[PDB]
């Protein structure tokens, strides 16, 4: 029922999404708080 | 030939200063650098 517009493209850049964010969870966000650290002693 | 408000008052204030600021050079001033410390990692 949707136009081409959405069919394909929307759908495409979607994946697109999913793939990139599946790549850069684990990989480049996976120690963004453990390798975090601070100058101060506190 | 000096009066008495500096031949005993004023040598025995000297010698009091001397006495405190022998015990408290090594004891008091003892560790003022080596437990100095900073909240600081650097």
């Amino acid at each position: 029922h949707s136009t081409a517009i959405g069919r394909v493209w929307l759908s495409v850049i979607f994946i697109f999404r999913i793939m990139v964010l599946v790549v850069a969870a684990e990989s480049v966000w996976g120690d963004e708080k453990s390798s975090f650290i601070c100058n101060t002693l506190q």
